[PDB]
């Protein structure tokens, strides 16, 4: 049979905390859609508060992949802080490698989230808003040491293209940037990527010569794009009073996919009003984008979810309904929950709400 | 099992009439894709000829919905008339409500449909044309009393945005306008929405102050967009010699969908040439847009269609073929018809033609 | 049951040849998605080297279709040659017919393929690259005798549109050009079509008057578009030391689809490095575009592939693995291969690699 086997667990903190431990595991005997297989990847993301800096988070991520035998890596360390509810700043550094090749980088930037035409008439009438339309402006200064011949060559290639290419450069860069199926995924999610505008390009010297570029773009969304709709929520700095982490890994080939995720992080629950809390609303881009790959083989669901509430708390509402309960432990499987799992794995965004209370 | 149960019925008028009674009912035990559930909605649309006005139709629609407990309404009454085969005019008024908030509006406008590069070489050779490419130009004057503080606030927000925003305003408005999954659906159907151009914005006074805007946009299609391809057909004013109506309602949540539609209206059949008539060609946007939600759960079809021809008329051709017949009554179920139902519910546009004759 | 029955065979040439014989057959009892049925079509494509012209290929194609009873044809004969690895030239002529109407044409043009930002850092590290982003510039001079009244009329319609329409003409032409579902398919594949620019329009005289237009456009891809990513590979002129041909035909209606393809052509295998060869990487646009129709009915796979290697060669790697082997003959069916067939018929691009060696 083609059967998708999966297991998910959430363990929630109580009191004023929004933290939870999250676990997910899945195995399915279908090919992945990658046109190079096997393809394997591990990612780790960490965040900790910085001791001597009020509201600043040290965020790091490490990616390792193997694609048709070729080993790749990316490492990034970044300090991130809000300036206002709309404006966030970042400064960081990192490196990447592909086979025998590597390069490093450093950057700083500002991102301004701008909702379109928000109103109190909406706010006071919609208890759990989902789609929030907006545009999010990036301003980036980046630096790369030109410390091998390929880097020199690519710098020169870009300088000629920018010099010669007027508006075309920043227009046509989008199908370079969003390689492969990434480009189609933009519109799928009601997202838009603006042209790039290059403000300046300079070689400094570092050490050695460094290619320095100041550039800008914006992206927009009609409300599915969670990076815009949930801009403040997705950076839960006030809850980060200790280190948070998540890691995920998958292995895939032309006969199967297997994946594991483990994390401990703020923002797993959220205040729902009225003395209630919910599991955070499911982000929509993961569902819509995974929907672009989840429809290629028929499958049966073999899936269980366990949610462990904080001590003494109880479920107030869940739909699909839990299958069973004992004290803080609630379990879902089969029936309507299994049809919901099938639905979201194929791209559906139907709501599975879980509300609970002290 | 996941089974979709549905039943459809058509009862046709004869002679020179294109009218039919239409009924549809469906129930399916799958979640809807709305990210807020339950979501319920009723719509009623009515059209009647105006006694003292040659070719003018009074068109009304009333929508009531509940989305995550929040009650919404829209009411619109409009007088619509053709000026030429390409140009139609409208004047109307209405109101909307969301929870505790409401506002009213009035408007007038003109819409010009423009096919691209039509030719007699096509006309005389294609017996049943489907894809007709074109662009459809809207010119709108609308008025809203600014009779609560939220309306004042939003007026001021837009005035600043238009003043300050040059071309960006009318560009970026599109992802505000086509909220949520609406934006992606545009391209899915081979449709295009132009930027908005604002011709003027003025507060009048009403009564009290009224926000008045004159603005324009066009939309285009490659031939799937029925609002363009079938522009004259979709407003069957000459057949409307008595009131027409249709109503539909659905209830949905994370475990099921149920829907009912009932109507009596012109345009259910159409002259096919040669002394023949057909059930009107299936519009394609409903199929393509519903295709964006119909692929998220496997289902079995349990579906019957009944078509009742006018007295003495008989089917000349149907594919998929009817299952059974008795006098004017033809029934479809099972076999090829059921595979067609599955197909169109998932987004397929394959032709199911029904031709009949006196 | 809904069952897709299909059979594929590849017979490879050895030595320095990349040629293979290809056969495919399929039958499936589902409706096609065409909104006019039945629809049938045959295509034949032929290529031969020109005796007195070094590197020039005479390429011909003939299409015959019937769509809702209407017979159509297209015939084109073209001489094609590379000037450089990036620039190709063409000169040709042909005719088309629809029912009682026909017209002829002649043309010449140049096409320049331009990859974006290629690098040796990529080249030396990726053994089998797939996604190659780029833009491909067409420059076309075409001539049509205005030798019937419809041609005169359409010429005049276009002259007025171009004269009057500024940038809109070359913008809005895209939804005329990519009729029906073609328009949506562009973005689906990460493809872009630029506006048209018209350089000139003139009536010559021919004979009689001839409408002559010089015009340009580019298309681009993020790497899925094989016409860009595999620009040199897709025109295997150096291997064409004798005539090549392929033919395909299908019949479809609201109850089934049947198709047959037969060809003998260069480029079926390719050097994989290291003394190895592979079956050419599967082109991605056919899979992505067919994916737009392959998801509308559940189906079971009944499918066999046979690959016959050149004498003495053996498979070095295949995933999904072959089912059985005897001497040069390898067969796939069932199991993982059948899940791969289902996957690619629905739009999946997962890699099925076949490597072999002398
Ligand atoms: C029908 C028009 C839409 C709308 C569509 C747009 C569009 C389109 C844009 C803005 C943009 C903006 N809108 Mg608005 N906006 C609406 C209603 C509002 C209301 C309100 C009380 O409802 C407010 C507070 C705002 C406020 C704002 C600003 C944050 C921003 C820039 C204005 C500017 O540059 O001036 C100096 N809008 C209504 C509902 N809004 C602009 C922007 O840059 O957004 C990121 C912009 O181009
Ligand atoms: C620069 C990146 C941005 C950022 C962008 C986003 C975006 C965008 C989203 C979030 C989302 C979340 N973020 Mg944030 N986030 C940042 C910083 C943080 C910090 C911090 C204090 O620094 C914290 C603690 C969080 C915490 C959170 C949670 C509130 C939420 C995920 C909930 C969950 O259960 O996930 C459980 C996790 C899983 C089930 C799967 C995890 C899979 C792997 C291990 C990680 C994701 C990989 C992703 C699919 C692919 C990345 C591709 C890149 C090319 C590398 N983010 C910075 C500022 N964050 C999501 C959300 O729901 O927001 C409302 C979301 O959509
Ligand atoms: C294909 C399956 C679906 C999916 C199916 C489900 C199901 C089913 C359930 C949840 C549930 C939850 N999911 Mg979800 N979910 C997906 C993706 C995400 C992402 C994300 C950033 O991608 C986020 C933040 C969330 C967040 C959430 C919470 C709202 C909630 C509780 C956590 C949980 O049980 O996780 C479980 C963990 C997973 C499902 C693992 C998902 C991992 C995804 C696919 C990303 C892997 C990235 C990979 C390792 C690295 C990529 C690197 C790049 C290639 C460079 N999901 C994918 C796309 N999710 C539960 C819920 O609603 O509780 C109320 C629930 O029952
Ligand atoms: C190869 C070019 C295409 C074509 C593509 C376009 C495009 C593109 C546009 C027009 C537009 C128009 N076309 Mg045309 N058009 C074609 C053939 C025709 C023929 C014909 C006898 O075949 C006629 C009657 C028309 C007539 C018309 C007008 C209704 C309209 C505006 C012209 C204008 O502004 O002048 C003053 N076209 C051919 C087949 N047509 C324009 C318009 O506004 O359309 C809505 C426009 O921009
Ligand atoms: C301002 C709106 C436009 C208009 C736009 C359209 C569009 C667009 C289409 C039609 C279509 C039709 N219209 Mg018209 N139509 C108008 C005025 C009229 C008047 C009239 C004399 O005033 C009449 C009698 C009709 C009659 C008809 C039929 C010829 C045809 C539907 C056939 C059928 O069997 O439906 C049976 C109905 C059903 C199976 C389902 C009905 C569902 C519910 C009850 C109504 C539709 C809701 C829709 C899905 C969502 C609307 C969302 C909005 C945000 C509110 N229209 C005005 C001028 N009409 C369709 C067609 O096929 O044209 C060729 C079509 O695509
Ligand atoms: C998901 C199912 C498919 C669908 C499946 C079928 C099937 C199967 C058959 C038809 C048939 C017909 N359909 Mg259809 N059809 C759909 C949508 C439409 C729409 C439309 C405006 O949406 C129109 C005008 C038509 C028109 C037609 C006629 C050509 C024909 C005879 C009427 C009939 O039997 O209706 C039956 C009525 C329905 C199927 C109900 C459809 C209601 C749709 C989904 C809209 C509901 C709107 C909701 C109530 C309100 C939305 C409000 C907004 C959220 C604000 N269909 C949807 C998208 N249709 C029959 C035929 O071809 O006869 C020859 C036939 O056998
Ligand atoms: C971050 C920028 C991207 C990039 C994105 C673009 C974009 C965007 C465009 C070019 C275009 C071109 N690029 Mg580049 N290009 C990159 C790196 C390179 C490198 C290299 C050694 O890596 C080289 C050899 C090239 C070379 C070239 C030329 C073939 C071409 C035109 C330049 C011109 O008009 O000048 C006179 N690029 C980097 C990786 N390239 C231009 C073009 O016309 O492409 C078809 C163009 O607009
Ligand atoms: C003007 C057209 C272009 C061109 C554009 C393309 C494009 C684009 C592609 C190819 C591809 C291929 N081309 Mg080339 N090709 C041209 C000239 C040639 C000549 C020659 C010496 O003149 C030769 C021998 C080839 C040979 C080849 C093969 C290397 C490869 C197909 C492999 C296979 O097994 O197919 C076996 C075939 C089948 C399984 C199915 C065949 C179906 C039918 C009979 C033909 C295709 C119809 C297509 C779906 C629809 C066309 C619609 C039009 C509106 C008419 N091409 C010219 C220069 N060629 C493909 C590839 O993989 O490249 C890497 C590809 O994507
Ligand atoms: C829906 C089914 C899928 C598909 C499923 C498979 C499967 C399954 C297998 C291959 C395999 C192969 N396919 Mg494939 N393949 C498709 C389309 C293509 C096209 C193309 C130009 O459309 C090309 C060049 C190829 C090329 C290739 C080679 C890489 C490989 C060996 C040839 C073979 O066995 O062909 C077999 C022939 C076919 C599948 C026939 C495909 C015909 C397509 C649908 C086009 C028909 C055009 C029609 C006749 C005319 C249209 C005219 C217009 C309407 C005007 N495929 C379609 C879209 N292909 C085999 C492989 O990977 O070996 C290692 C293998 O096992
Ligand atoms: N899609
Ligand atoms: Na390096
Ligand atoms: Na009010
Ligand atoms: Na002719």
């Amino acid at each position: 049979t083609t059967t998708a086997h999966s297991d998910y667990e959430i363990i929630l903190e109580g009191g004023s905390s929004s933290w939870g431990q999250v676990k997910g595991r899945a195995k399915v005997n279908v090919p992945a859609a990658i046109p190079l297989l096997p393809t394997d990847c591990n990612i780790r993301i960490d965040a900790k508060p910085l001791d001597a800096q009020k509201g600043v988070v040290r965020f790091t991520t490490k990616i390792e992949s193997v694609v048709d035998s070729v080993k790749n890596t990316l490492n990034v360390e970044v300090d991130i802080a809000n300036e206002t509810k709309d404006r966030r700043i970042a400064v960081g550094e990192g490196s990447l490698s592909v086979g025998d090749f590597s390069h490093s980088f450093s950057f700083e930037g500002s991102v301004v989230n701008m909702y379109y035409y928000r109103s109190d008439a909406v706010r006071r009438n919609i208890p759990n808003p989902i789609y929030m339309q907006g545009r999010q402006f990036h301003d980036i200064l980046m630096k790369v040491p030109l410390d091998n011949n390929d880097l020199v060559d690519t710098w020169e290639g870009f300088q000629q293209s920018i010099s010669g290419g007027g508006a075309n450069f920043g227009d046509w860069i989008r199908e370079f940037w969003f390689i492969g199926p990434a480009f189609a995924a933009i519109n799928e999610g009601g997202q838009r990527i603006s042209p790039i505008v290059v403000n300046s390009s300079n070689v400094e010297g570092g050490k050695g010569p460094v290619g320095v570029t100041r550039w800008k773009f914006s992206h927009a969304g009609s409300g599915v794009v969670d990076s815009i709709s949930r801009w403040t929520e997705l950076f839960p700095v006030e809850q980060l009073n200790k280190p948070a982490s998540i890691e995920g890994g998958f292995r895939s080939d032309s006969q199967g996919i297997e994946v594991k995720v483990d994390g401990n992080l703020p923002g797993v629950s959220r205040d729902a009003g009225g003395g209630l809390r919910r599991i955070l609303n499911h982000p929509l881009i993961p569902l819509v984008h995974h929907g672009m790959v989840g429809k290629f083989n028929d499958f049966t669901v073999d899936t269980q979810l366990k949610i462990v509430l904080p001590k003494g708390y109880k479920i107030r509402y869940a739909a699909p309904q839990f299958r069973s309960q004992n004290l803080e432990e609630y379990r879902w499987s089969g029936g309507a929950y299994a049809r919901w799992v099938e639905h979201v794995c194929k791209g559906g965004t139907g709501q599975f709400e879980v509300l609970y209370a002290q």
